[PDB]
């Protein structure tokens, strides 16, 4: 397959069967075919399409609501707001780009895995409409930058921890390597979006925003770079990638995992299990484009000795049984996320207790959730 | 005397009192409170109107809103039929702009409309009366006196009643409408409409299918329903069928709730029993603020089968002192804040002086722009 945010062995096994006829296959494919129709019939989301203004003044500037910040009900005003960890506040849901990002890329995801097993032409005409409003229209398509991500009404100080909301669309940017060669992806829409993806590539590695992001201590930073791969990817910078790998995210790993394999950073939060879980699948799916080119994230040690298969043995117990959880977890943790975790942790370990444990807890069948079409294994 | 409403009449005329004498704590107050209420005299109306996606009835008057708690089901096609996860918000709900909406004008016309009662300054009257026509009565912008798509859920197919606790956000404004009877801005024929929207209303939650159905829920459904019914017949002047609705179903329908220990065993069972037991005891706490006025005591009366409202308390009053000690479902954390109001309501009401203590320890904050709390001075 294509160089992209995707396990590329689970890919190729079903394009290979899927080619080959075989009936397993062909009905999940099919099933999937009538899963993304919906997609097909969809009209392309923008960025642009809000009221309330930045303070750019740019409809085409990204922005949201930092989730967990609230108004403060002792100030006329509510200004500034305050941090309620692992509490949602609802006004997340009047930016409209918040729920329309993950929208565009379960759309332009389904549509371009799809095409790559199928080869049928509508699943690239789809896909690129998708695209091209998303990322690269001189009206519609976001400025790449993050800049308004994750805004606190009366914060003074710009952060760059909003930018971990680009992993909804940056999964979209890499699946478009899988149109390319389409008839509806022209030459000049892969130039367009390259240019795109360089100049966000660009923001995400000078601005200070992006440079704080990068040293982030947290899942955030590991996030950061997973992100960064699937930019990286997307435009063919595999000397990079191994050098993120080497001089960012190993030793991250080396940092963030304890001896006893514990993550501390999420320990702390008031969903512990549910961060030390989210910062283990940005892991996930960095080692999904390091492993494309020879280098596994889940065994290679930082400088330290640290693996990243210790932060999954501490978990696992816990995967089996969440009410074991001993660290503050105000909400229900779901363990299906394990499903694909474990899954991913446990083929690149060789660690065959992971992969049963996997398709024990499973994945239905017949989901419609996005990021599970390449694991008919689990289903 | 204040007029007959949703509150605690004892505190609201207390404040009214000491406002005029010039107290200097209940003015600086009450300045306080006026500052809070600045953004109430500026903001626009809201309209249940205000709404892309209409309800099946093609009427953007009628409210409609998602039952919070039922979600695409991902197995299938196109989502349908949804499914129930106890407990847990699907973020759909905002989709629908009345369910905050009918929050934001709540919220807005009970302060008004309290400010006016307590301070006696016309601009209260008019803003609140502003927003009081908007929502109500308005021939082009006021909701259908109906609750028939209220928490709607895609794919169901048989009708449900439940989504009338939504009232609540509304009923308790239109409630406090009584308290700007009198001033320049509320004229006799915007009480007339209000009136005739309010009688339009109660026929509606007594005959209806829905409204009947409610109207026989075993578990905080029915007490809300009830809640909100007397909020609808204390507006309309209706005494008479107030004490029959607190002796002939409130009272039993709360004695039949709890049990020997004095939990409520319908609420146990759900996801986040400690909010719902809570939430039970709200629908009876401002039921009560409607019927002690006229001389009935909800916490106190025992139902016909022996069980009072008090034994409920108890049962919780330990949990509001320490909720973490809470042995029931509870998948988000629980706000103790809420024990306040509800131990000092049933606290003065009991005369259990432990009760209003507890109240006033866990306290409500002084500068807070909660509107329910606008009454509460004494816990701040
Ligand atoms: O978008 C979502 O709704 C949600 O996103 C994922 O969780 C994210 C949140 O989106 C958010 O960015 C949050 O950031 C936290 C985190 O703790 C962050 O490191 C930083 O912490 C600050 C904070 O001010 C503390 O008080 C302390 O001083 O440390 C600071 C620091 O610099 O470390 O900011 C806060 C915050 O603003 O709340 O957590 C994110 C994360 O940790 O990844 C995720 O839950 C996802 O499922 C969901 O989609
Ligand atoms: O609006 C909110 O977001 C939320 O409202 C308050 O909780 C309300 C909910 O809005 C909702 O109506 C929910 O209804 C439950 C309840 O359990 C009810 O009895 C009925 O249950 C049905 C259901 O079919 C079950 O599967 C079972 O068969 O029992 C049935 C029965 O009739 O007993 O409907 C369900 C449901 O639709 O989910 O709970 C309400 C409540 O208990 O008051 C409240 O949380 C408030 O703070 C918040 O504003």
């Amino acid at each position: 397959a294509p160089l992209g945010p995707f396990n590329a062995t689970l890919l190729e096994q079903l394009k290979n069967d899927y080619q080959k006829g075989e009936k397993e296959v062909t009905r999940y494919i099919e099933l999937q075919e009538k899963v993304a129709e919906k997609y097909i019939k969809m009209t392309p989301l923008s960025v642009t399409a809000k009221k309330k203004l930045p303070p750019s003044k740019d409809p085409r500037d990204y922005m949201t609501l930092s989730p967990y910040w609230w108004p403060d009900s002792t100030k006329i005003d509510g200004l500034p707001y305050i941090r309620k960890d692992g509490e949602r506040n609802p006004e997340v849901y009047e930016y409209p780009e918040r729920e329309n990002a993950n929208r565009f890329g379960d759309a332009a995801y389904c549509l371009g895995v799809l095409y790559y097993i199928t080869g049928k032409e509508v699943y690239a005409k789809a896909c690129a409409n998708h695209l091209r409003t998303w990322f690269t229209d001189p009206k519609l398509g976001m400025n790449p930058n993050m800049t308004y991500a994750q805004a606190v009404p009366g914060m003074k100080k710009m952060r760059g921890s909003g930018f971990i909301d680009s992993r909804r669309f940056s999964r979209a940017l890499g699946v478009a390597k899988l149109i390319e060669g389409s008839k509806s992806w022209t030459p000049s829409d892969k130039k367009k979006l390259d240019d795109w993806a360089t100049a966000f590539c660009y923001w995400m590695e000078n601005s200070t925003q992006g440079q704080r992001e990068s040293h982030a201590a947290n899942n955030h930073g590991l996030w950061y770079e997973a992100i960064h791969l699937m930019v990286l990817a997307y435009l063919d910078r595999t000397d990079r990638i191994r050098e993120v790998a080497e001089q960012s995210i190993l030793p991250k790993m080396g940092a963030q995992i304890a001896d006893d394999g514990s993550l501390p950073q999420e320990l702390k939060r008031t969903l512990s299990l549910h961060y030390s879980t989210f910062a283990l699948e940005a892991l996930m799916e960095a080692n999904q484009i390091t492993s494309q080119i020879g280098i596994n994230l889940w065994s290679t040690p930082a400088s330290n000795g640290k693996v990243a298969s210790q932060a999954v043995d501490y978990l696992y117990p816990f995967y089996l049984n969440p009410e074991d959880w001993k660290f503050k977890q105000i909400k229900p943790f779901d363990q299906s996320r394990a499903a694909i975790l474990l899954y991913e942790a446990g083929t690149a370990l060789g660690n065959q207790k992971y992969v049963d444990t996997a398709k024990r807890i499973g994945l239905k069948y017949s989901t419609s959730d996005v990021e599970t079409i390449p694991y008919l294994v689990l289903k």
